[PDB]
DNA sequence: GCTGATGCGTCGACGGATCC
DNA sequence: GGATCCGTCGGACGCATCAGC
């Protein structure tokens, strides 16, 4: 029922040391976030990388504490063009990175703020906060059309360059990802629709989920918890925050962490360690 | 202009039908 | 009544907007 996290795997199959810490963390709202010591905890994390989803504010209104990170100088943020208060991804490098897109090159799929690609010397990294399908699956068919048009871009994006996906994907992929999946075969996250995209998305790319391929029997291994119903305590929690690699980089995996304790968010930060 | 009130977006506990 | 399968619904958040001062 609960879960334990193992102890930080810092050196590749090959005994290559890591080099790569990125983490990834939906904050739900980050100035509330700052408020709840969110950042305290990220300088102990001490990534490379530092990945942000549901950030909740506008690029003016960025919080201060945000200057204070002299580890993570380059930052880029991406929000809704139509209204303040939604969505929004944010990625903190350490160093800068070789160049910056934004979104998956689709006027439909780009007008919230939830898709930050990031090219560097042997990789590029590509954060994400996929359109969640909705309470009553209202939204379910866009995030349909979303799907293909994302698995579409990152297929093409991972020819060009072995690819990083970390963020909060927003489904559930097996039944072990999640604490009750026959009482939501029909809920926002685990339809068969939504698994089948990202089972797709897996091959068609293809891209592995970092955690899953080292830890391919473990379950109650989550990233979220839901705040109404006492759940994170009683550790009752989903899998919807992912690292997706190519398995060029397959190799270079030291490790992929669900740092359960880190708290400030109904959602709780994951780390890859990539030896480049 | 300030301040709370109400809203929008983001599911597991409980109870009722059913076959045994 | 007890096991399973399914349907509804109160309820926590962080954000924005808006009515009432």
């Amino acid at each position: 029922a609960l879960y334990e996290d193992p102890p930080d795997q810092k050196t590749s199959p090959s005994g290559k040391p890591a080099t790569l810490k990125i983490c990834s963390w939906n904050v739900d709202g980050l100035r509330a976030w700052i408020k709840k010591k969110g950042l305290d905890w990220v300088k102990e994390e001490a990534p490379d990388i530092l990945c942000l989803q549901e950030t909740k504010c506008s690029e003016n209104k960025l919080p201060a504490e945000l200057q204070e990170l002299p580890g993570l100088s380059h930052q880029y943020w991406s929000a809704p063009s139509d209204k303040e208060g939604y969505s929004g991804v944010g990625l903190l490098s350490r160093q800068a990175p070789l160049k910056v897109s934004y979104g998956i090159g689709d006027e439909e799929h780009d007008q919230e703020g939830r898709v930050i690609v990031a090219e560097f010397d042997s990789f590029v990294l590509v954060t994400a906060y996929v359109p969640n399908a909705g309470r009553g699956l209202v939204r379910l068919e866009y995030r349909q059309r979303w799907d293909e048009a994302f698995r579409k871009f990152l297929k093409g994006l991972a020819s060009r360059k072995p690819l990083v996906l970390c963020g909060d994907l927003n489904v559930a992929h097996e039944e072990i990802d999640l604490r009750n999946p026959k009482g939501n075969k029909k809920n926002a996250g685990f339809t068969p629709q939504e698994r089948q995209g990202f089972g797709e998305l897996l091959q068609a790319v293809p891209l592995a989920d970092s955690f899953r391929h080292l830890y391919p029997n473990t379950p109650y291994a989550y990233t979220f918890w839901t705040a109404m119903m006492n759940a994170r305590s009683k550790n009752v929690g989903w899998r919807l925050d992912y690292f997706l690699l190519s398995h060029s980089l397959l190799p270079a995996l030291c490790d992929s962490k669900i740092r359960s304790k880190a708290l400030g968010s109904d959602h709780c930060p994951i780390t890859l360690y990539l030896a480049l």
